[PDB]
């Protein structure tokens, strides 16, 4: 006999703190299978699956078609932003579908057809109508509603609208941090859910307006309640590192965006610079001063360093997410979301001491 | 009569916050006896014992034949890494082992030949099983197998094997952070534990798998599980000052490993350097890139500031642990032990603040 | 009506959190008297009252005649270190005894022949005896037994046989933390306890040995314990600022101790220097090794900033104290303790952003 | 070493369960004492003290002068009850103060001219002057205003009129269950307190009222605050055995009164008759309807079994509480009290089965 160490998830969770993800850790459990055989498939929305769990943001420094046939092909996808022309978006989600390799790849997201999956932000206006349209005649998959605070009449009317007029059509609805946000987005009948509010790297609406919520808590609650109703969510911002994406999943997210960590690569759009003897790319929220244009900046613009490509960088990710679900002890991203409802997947808080001690710490100096 | 302040070590951790050696300190107690009479005798595994609690790590820039023979003369020992061949590992245990003085050192560690005991690292692989060949034949006296997550289906292979083919090899099972783990490895037939994950110096694995554990905690717990079965258990990595040194032994651990604090001595491996005007040593993780030559870098690699000579550095460790035992009134680590699992010795945590006041704080600039 | 607001100390100590001054306020009361009618008369022994709670620690880069006389005549009291030979030690006791103003001070503190008071340090060894032999001819007033763990047959012995020697000689015991260990002190007839462990700006026992105590805490659990006898203690080391010492005093401390506080001032002995453009003068603990002088330091060694003459400093002192006490609502010192005992006084705990919200902030620039 | 055991007063008392003397038990001690050694003596007012803690309560069935002179010669008092005529009250008050043995009792309550003690009640209304002054005139030592709810204008109006004109006279205030209601009686001027309120046997105060107090709880809250300014309280109502009076006192109580337990005696006035085949005396609240005699009752009107001589009955009481203060360790009830109030007293709660277990059980008769 053993006895039991460690916290599950809902004990984690009891006391109310405003956890977010670097304040705990995951125990080990036990190995009995290569870090190679773990299987990360996943599901995007109600009706989308892909073989990973990663997806670039629909952001203007992110995300257009060269960034999204590179996810598409690693076997995430990628969502076209909108801070454009609706031609001009219709034309790169045109470019994504009529993508041909040769014109080996065995994770690519693929539709019927057996061309490349892609998705696409719209807002909440009246000619966002026009965009949407112009987007389904270029043979868009899968739309996200593109907001900060989703939970709003205006978002419901247009999920109401997009199910009337596309039966077809996948919609991802907008930002929520609460299970009463929701549920009325799911009561209007959207296909999956973006999570987050305020963790972004360039986000400062948490300063700014008073409102968000700590990620870690938001995703866990926010997952468990829309599980009910078999609808995937996608854990959104404030992911900095491999243990960040191995959590979130842990935590009950089914699929992983990611702004600053794709930003900077080689499809990412803009154009490389130096200063003070590094390679760089501009990275920007959409609420910034520049992106927008009284107005109110939610957001900042800065620089990244660059990473590389994309097809070397992803298959990195991808090692990281394996060779953490091996030291958990699970061999598939489902299995550790069972583990973790059922009590069997251990967790520990970190006091910040601990969480110094897990750096680098007690060197004069290193690369 | 006086009311009790303080307490209990099983008190301190029932909270589950998380504790490492940084977050607590312990009260001290009644002095009737002076600090050169603390006596320091450990045991190192269920058959071998040592005069003093002090590990050299199994390292390429810790141990080699050097580092372990002046650790025993002090009265440790070390553990020859095995990032390297198995015929230089083995030559390296020779030159150990064949050692004489001349060709005083009360305390030095000793078999039954009187020759200096020395210990070696092996992997968990075939190959692994040609090197264990090697190392016996040159006359190794324990065996760690080394890994980060020890509870696994490969090393509990090995454990059965070693046992089977040499029935009198002393061997210490992988890195443990829970009493699951612990009971398995003690299942197969380990004679002793090593314990830590994530917390050593040059480490980010927690950072980029998620798991791990704060070091305080996973001492106290596996010490307290392996106690039942006669098991000593190494507090492996983290240790910093004489101070964690002291609170490693007086949660439940037998003896402390050290890579960091004996780097950059004169016995380490490697060549001294200059840069920016202070002499210098490489010290670097064995998951570093360096090290393992898509690969996954759990370590970094970095430099340490020249600290002498083992043969000083020791004894000035020796009288710190002492001199601690001392203002906490044991005059022995097994008697600092039995207080503690009695209750009688008692602890207080640390806020931030009281962290900060421990240290030095108020002066202009001081060296 | 009126709800209650905060805490009561008893409360605000029963989580066991282990907070030092910095994690607390005292919230304010009821003001009908002005800052210049608060007394100040607090108790240094069983026998011995000063007009004013400062005391000069015995340091060898703080307290020698001048600043012991300065302190007497501000209505404090100096203790001579005795990190010297004993002749030099009972030389600086005479000059202290004989002094003359003129060859005013409403405040200044005296004996029954009108002369000033002084105190010496002493330590627990053989020779210490005849010290104190050359001290007591010297006229000495009070014995203060230097050392960082008085809990120790060594102190004990030597309080006895003080007592049986100078039956009117007051005594002060070593630096406690815990009841337990003041009651031995007490049983032994000490008519004073020295309050503190690790807290000293130069310190750095807690890192080195793993033994202490927050200082908050510890003053307030053993002033509750001490007063049932009788016996007033003194809270020595780490204080920073005027703030600190109303604390301490609410807490249930008689007098306050400081070194770095009083350090720099022209009577401290030695001499000023300059380096990058400031006036200096050195500080360093008892423990460090050029006090000292294998042997373990205990603190450190630095320089402190010019900070005039004890009689203009001490002044700002006392009326910071007095107007902490006004806005507190206590018009004694000894009606502050009896509000605090009773309950009446009000506490509350600091997040480490209230802390920051509490010092400057969100300015470019300040002096 | 020993782990504590057992609950201090303070912790027992502070999850406001609402205690009384039932729900609880105190544990052993030590033993190096014989129970005859046990010294019963306590304070009744601030200047009266008695050789025995046993007082007989102002009912019209308990006592009158045979009571009070017994009660005296075996070293309590008996306060005589004022539902008669101010004539009668006097004359029963000097038929004590006149009574001579002859015309052994070591512990007998005497003053100054040698004479027994006594006691007597008065009430509230303008008519109790001319009481008051008739009975001062046969020569009272004491005096309780008698009242259900003391913290009153009407009560505090009459301690200041009798600390006008009898300074000498101690008075006893009325009853009270909270340290506000203590504080107003002891501003006006009282050397003691009465507490108590509903806890009676013959009482329904708190059925009718929905006002009271557990008595335990009571007593030591009162009790508490009371001994800060010097001032004794009385446990007044509720006790049913020897145990009860052991817990009262240990609880802070300096004195008990008793109304039942010494109801059907001889002393008590009234006659015996018979009914189904016992002998039997009359019992009744001062607020029942024939008492009194729309008027509200608040106590009913029974009988007790005979129990022979105060002269024999109250040795009995003196030798169980002798019993039970050896038990815990205590040699006197000053000690008692101080050990509870250092926290050196243990306690344990009690469930309803370990109530029925601490009773007789299991048996097919038994008398
Ligand atoms: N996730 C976050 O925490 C976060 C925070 C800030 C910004 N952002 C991103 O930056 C961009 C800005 O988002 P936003 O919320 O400012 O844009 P938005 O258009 O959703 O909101 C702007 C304002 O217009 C209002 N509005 C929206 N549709 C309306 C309609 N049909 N009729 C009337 N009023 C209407 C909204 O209620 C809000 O006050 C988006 O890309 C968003 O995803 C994200
Ligand atoms: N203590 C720590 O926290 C920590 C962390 C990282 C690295 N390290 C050290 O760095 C080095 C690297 O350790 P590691 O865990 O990466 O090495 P490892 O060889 O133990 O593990 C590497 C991978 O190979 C697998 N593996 C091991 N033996 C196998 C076998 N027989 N068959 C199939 N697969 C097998 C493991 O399961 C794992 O996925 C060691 O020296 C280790 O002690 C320590
Ligand atoms: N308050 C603090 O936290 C603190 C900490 C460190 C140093 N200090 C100061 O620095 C100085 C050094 O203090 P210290 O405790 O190192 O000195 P100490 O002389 O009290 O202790 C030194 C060592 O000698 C031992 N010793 C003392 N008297 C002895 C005797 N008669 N026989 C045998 N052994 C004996 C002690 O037990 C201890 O191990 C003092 O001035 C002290 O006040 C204070
Ligand atoms: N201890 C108990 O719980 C308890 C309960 C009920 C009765 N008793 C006893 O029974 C008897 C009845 O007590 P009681 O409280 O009913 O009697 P009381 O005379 O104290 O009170 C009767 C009523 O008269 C009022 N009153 C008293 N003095 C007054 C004045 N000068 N002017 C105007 N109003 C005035 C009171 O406020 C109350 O409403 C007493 O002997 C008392 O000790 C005790
Ligand atoms: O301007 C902004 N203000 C606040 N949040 C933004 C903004 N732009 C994008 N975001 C959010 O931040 C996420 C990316 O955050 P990151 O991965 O932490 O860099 C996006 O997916 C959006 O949800
Ligand atoms: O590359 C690495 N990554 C993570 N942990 C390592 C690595 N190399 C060694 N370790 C562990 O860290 C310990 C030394 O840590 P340190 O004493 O804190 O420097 C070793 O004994 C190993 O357990
Ligand atoms: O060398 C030392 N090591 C640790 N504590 C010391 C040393 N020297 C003095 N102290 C303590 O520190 C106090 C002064 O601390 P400060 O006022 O915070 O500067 C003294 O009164 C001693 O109690
Ligand atoms: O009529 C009444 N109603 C309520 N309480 C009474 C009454 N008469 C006396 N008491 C109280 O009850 C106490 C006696 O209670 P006993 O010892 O438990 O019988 C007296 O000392 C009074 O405080």
């Amino acid at each position: 006999y053993v006895p039991e160490d460690g916290l599950t998830a809902q004990q984690l969770f009891a006391s109310a703190d405003g956890l977010t993800y670097n304040d705990f850790l995951i125990l080990p459990g036990f190995i009995d299978f290569i870090a190679d055989e773990v299987d990360l498939t996943s599901a995007l929305t109600r009706k989308i699956t892909l073989k990973t769990p990663l997806i670039s943001s629909p952001m203007d420094t992110v995300t257009e078609a060269d960034m999204a046939i590179a996810m598409a092909l690693m076997g995430g996808i990628g969502f076209i932003h909108h801070n454009c022309t609706p031609e001009f978006q219709a034309n790169e989600v045109r470019k994504v579908k009529k993508f041909e390799q040769g014109f080996d790849y065995p994770l690519a997201s693929k539709d019927s057809q057996k061309q490349l999956l892609c998705g696409a932000a719209v807002g909440t206006r009246e000619d966002d109508k026009y965009r949407l349209d112009l987007l389904t005649q270029a043979g868009v998959d899968v739309i996200v509603l593109d907001s900060s605070q989703g939970n709003s009449v205006y978002q419901i009317a247009m999920v109401h609208y997009i199910k009337q007029k596309y039966p077809h059509l996948q919609v991802i609805g907008g930002n929520v941090v609460t299970a009463a946000q929701a549920k009325n987005l799911i009561d209007a009948g959207v296909d999956g859910l973006r999570v987050g509010m305020g963790c972004g790297s360039i986000c400062i609406t948490q300063e700014v307006m008073a409102c968000g919520r700590p990620q870690g808590t938001a995703v866990y609650k926010v997952a468990e309640y829309a599980r009910r109703f078999g609808v995937p969510i996608i854990a959104d911002g404030g992911i900095q590192t491999v243990g960040h994406v191995v959590k979130a999943l842990a935590l009950g997210a089914s699929t992983v965006m990611m702004g600053s960590l794709l930003a900077a690569t080689t499809e990412a759009p803009g154009e490389y610079f130096f200063s003070d003897g590094v390679r760089l790319k501009k990275y920007r929220g959409m609420g910034s001063l520049d992106a927008m244009e009284v107005k109110i900046a939610q957001g900042v613009s800065g620089s990244i360093q660059d990473k590389g490509s994309i097809q070397k960088f992803v298959p990195y990710l991808i090692a990281g997410i394996q060779h953490g679900c091996q030291d958990i002890g699970a061999r598939s991203l489902d299995v550790l979301r069972s583990m973790m409802y059922s009590g069997e997947l251990k967790f520990e808080k970190r006091t910040m001491s601990a969480q110094i001690e897990g750096g680098v710490h007690g060197l004069h100096s290193y690369t």
